[PDB]
């Protein structure tokens, strides 16, 4: 293994969040019980077109980045 | 402005998931309404030591990268 190609361990630089309500300082989505159906299933990849809510999109991300994030899934 | 120091719009390479779960290929969580409390403060920033709930690491992540992500909160 050529160890040049190698980025090795450091902190983290890149951001996670790439495009979102970028005017916003710090996005925090919150939900009362009472308002939820019989089952919402939220993003945590912000990646969805249905942001907060997750369509799909975390399988584009894991397959072209090798990450394995998924949806918070709260069910009544 | 020298463009040369400039990385131009691109389609994203990075991980968002640096660190949790790196066995499971998709993580996601789920939790039934009846065994939540009053409140749930949970993490969409993948850098909380109490995942999938937020204990504040976002504000390190938010500093640190430029980013302005926060966690999703669910109340009764
Ligand atoms: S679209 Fe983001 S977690 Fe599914
Ligand atoms: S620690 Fe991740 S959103 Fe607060
Ligand atoms: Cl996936
Ligand atoms: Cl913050």
């Amino acid at each position: 293994s050529n160890a040049r190609f190698y980025v090795k361990d450091h902190r983290n630089k890149a951001m996670i969040n790439l495009h979102i309500q970028k005017d916003n300082p710090k996005i925090v989505h919150a939900f009362d019980m009472e308002d939820l159906g019989d089952k919402a299933v939220y993003c945590r990849c912000w990646r969805s077109k249905k942001f907060p809510f997750c369509d799909g999109a975390h399988t584009k991300h894991n397959e072209e980045t090798g990450d394995n994030v998924g949806p918070l899934i709260i069910k009544k």
